[PDB]
């Protein structure tokens, strides 16, 4: 049954990938010596184009992006050669390096070594590369809450955060063969910042927020034709809602809205004075700003809706069927305001693609 | 077939509805007296109880609405003794005036006598009883462009516009036995409306904007144990992103977002300043603050919100299951400010409800 998944799995994906890359006729022989690798190995292994392809087609797979009109350009870098733990750092590293590229943010993805029997060569312990810590010691809370576990897990391990609101967690990970995971901190010269100030009101850096430039996913699974990258970390850029609507702005994470509220000059007592949708609007205003004040790529969510939009025409363009969460594709501003938001969408799931899987800490 | 629909619909909602108004050893003898007139007559009358209670029902069972934490205050007004064409205006008049309440609006339904054979006893043309018509002559837009199709099926009927942006469409409905329908023109005596003003900036007077008071829904079909009730016009107050977010900013509808920005003295040249998502807000304050000034009762989002919080919290309470449409529920301006956006619901179809019935011109 698990030989007949994958095999069921892999002839799927070698018919479409070859389909689209004008190797229709390299299928039938492609695929016997797959069916061959499988009976003898229990696997098989993917050719560079194949891999490549694979993680482009696995991002136009994802229904809840919105940035999916790029897919085709995503930078890939196949990993599968590591087997050390330096390796694995240094790879990771340099991902962060490439794909900052000084600000002109490069999407990419950094593919390690598969499952092999459903055993992790590689387990990558972070939900991002570049990510805040958080602290919630009776009553007081520091940092970002949505890393809470992490960084307790963390300080398991030896290491210990200063306890700002902005601590980098270093990278953590574990190797087949290891029972605990190793942790490296970040070199902060890798790391780009953004301190968020407004366009006109001086006072919104009294505030002292800040964001990281690459958000750099690194703990979903990567399925093509039956194969499980369950580490291959991938970023794109940020779209400003993603920073100015829900990370400062979510009760449950940095919870700023109010304190922007002070700032920009308004009262925060009547829910009919619309004070938390005006501060939300600024705050956003902010987070644009900022990014492109820094040199550091960014999108606001008209934009990415309007790139969106040709993506959904290009995948008619191209006759293929277009999937998508609607409830993740509009943005939590204005999303009224968008073409997403008066129209419905398909939420099939579609392989090649990204999937969750279970955290090993907690 | 169609008897046995109705018998198995009218078990189900007499049964629910007397165990309700802890009258369930009613149940037997009451399901009886019906069995029989269905049986003799093909259908059955509801009492008065009934008839409200499903009423009220119906509105609980509303997937779509945020508004319904208040459903058992429904005010019910029975009208299926009506025969004349007369009879029905001054019945609507009527709703108008006692729901309008001089600006502190009431709740309530009106209910006319049920389809037959699905033979309609009174067939409503207006998709609200007040509504803004609309007209779209070669390239010249003028009004609501939603009711566009409505405003020319009525101005075949020797009725004719003044064609500002304003125009109140007459009351339109048809008579069992009659071939067209008849209108009547509104007393405007009965019809408040809110010139949309703003708390801070003067100039938004400039707009020249104004909305209506009662937002009197007249075109669903009420569903109460198999008895189908075409014609019942209910009406609650407004939501104010109703009017600021979709009504006045839709492109397809008034679109008057670019306006506002120019009046509140932003550009609205770049999608990174977001001069829409910031006209959004001011546009949607101003609504507020007009209704309110005005002494016509409205509600914000976030209230709205919070009361429906606490609806979910009382259906627990009862042991009553919760359903609901995320994707309406959810307010058109800050979605994530609200906690409806961060849970999910069941979205399934319960009886009794309001649903859509097909147009009776176009
Ligand atoms: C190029 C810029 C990109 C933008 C602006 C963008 C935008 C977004 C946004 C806003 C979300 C929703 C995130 C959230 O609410 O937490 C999202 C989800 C997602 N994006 Fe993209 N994206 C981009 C590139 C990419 C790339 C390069 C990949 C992978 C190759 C990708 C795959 C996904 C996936 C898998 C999700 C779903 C995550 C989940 O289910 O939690 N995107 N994207
Ligand atoms: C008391 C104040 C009320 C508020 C503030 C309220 C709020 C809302 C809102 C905002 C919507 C979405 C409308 C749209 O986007 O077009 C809605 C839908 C709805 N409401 Fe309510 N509502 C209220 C009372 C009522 C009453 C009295 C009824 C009926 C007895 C009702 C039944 C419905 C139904 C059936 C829908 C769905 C309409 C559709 O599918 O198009 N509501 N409500
Ligand atoms: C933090 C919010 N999301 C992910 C949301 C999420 C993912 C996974 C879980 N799973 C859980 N195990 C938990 C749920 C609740 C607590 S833990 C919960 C939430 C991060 C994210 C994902 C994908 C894209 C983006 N934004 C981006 N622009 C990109 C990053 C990388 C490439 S594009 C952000
Ligand atoms: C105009 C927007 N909605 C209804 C949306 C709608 C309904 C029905 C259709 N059906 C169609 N036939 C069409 C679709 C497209 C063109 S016509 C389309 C849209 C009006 C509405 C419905 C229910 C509640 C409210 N708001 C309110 N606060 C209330 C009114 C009455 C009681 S509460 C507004
Ligand atoms: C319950 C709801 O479906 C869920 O909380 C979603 C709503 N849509 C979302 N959309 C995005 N982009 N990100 C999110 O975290 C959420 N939350
Ligand atoms: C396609 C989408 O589901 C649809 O256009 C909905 C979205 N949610 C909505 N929600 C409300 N309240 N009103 C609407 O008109 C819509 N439009
Ligand atoms: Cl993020
Ligand atoms: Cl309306």
């Amino acid at each position: 049954e698990e030989k007949e998944i994958l095999w069921n799995e892999a002839k799927a994906f070698i018919a479409a990938c070859y389909q689209e890359l004008g190797k229709a006729a390299e299928v039938k022989d492609r695929l016997a010596d797959i069916k061959s690798e499988i009976d003898l190995t229990g696997s098989y292994v993917h050719t560079k184009e194949e891999l490549e392809h694979g993680a482009k087609m696995a991002w136009r797979n994802s229904n809840r992006c919105i940035g999916r009109l790029f897919w085709n350009s995503l930078n890939v870098i196949d990993r599968r050669d590591v087997r050390t733990k330096e390796e694995v750092r240094d790879a990771l590293f340099h991902h962060i390096e490439t794909a900052t590229n000084n600000g002109k943010i490069r999407p990419t993805i950094t593919i390690f070594p598969p499952e092999e029997k459903g055993e992790k060569q590689v387990e990558i312990w972070n939900h991002q590369l570049i990510r805040y810590a958080g602290y919630e010691s009776d009553g007081e809370r520091i940092g970002d809450p949505a890393s809470c576990s992490l960084t307790a897990a963390c300080e398991e391990l030896g290491w210990r955060g200063e306890r700002t609101d902005f601590d980098l967690l270093p990278l953590i990970f574990r190797m087949k063969g290891d029972e605990q995971p190793v942790w490296y901190e970040l070199p902060r010269s890798l790391v780009i910042e953004v301190p968020i100030t407004h366009p006109d009101i001086e006072a919104f850096s009294d505030l002292e927020l800040k964001w990281y430039g690459v958000p750099i996913i690194s703990d979903m699974k990567l399925e093509v034709g039956g194969i499980h990258y369950n580490a291959a970390p991938f970023n794109g850029w940020y779209m400003g809602t993603e920073i100015g609507a829900r990370n400062l702005a979510d009760e449950k994470r940095y919870d700023k809205l109010k304190k922007v509220a002070s700032v920009i000059g308004i009262a925060a007592d009547y829910n009919t004075d619309l004070w938390k949708d005006q501060a939300l609007v600024e705050l956003n205003k902010a987070v644009l700003h900022s990014y492109k004040k820094q040199g550091v790529s960014i999108v606001d969510h008209h934009t990415a809706a309007s790139q969106f939009k040709r993506f959904e025409e290009q995948a008619e363009e191209a006759g293929r069927k277009l999937t998508g969460d609607w409830t993740w594709l509009i943005p939590p501003i204005s999303p009224a305001a968008t073409h997403i938001f008066h129209r419905s969408y398909d939420n099939s799931i579609v392989k090649p693609n990204y999937f969750y899987q279970d955290k090993p800490y907690e």
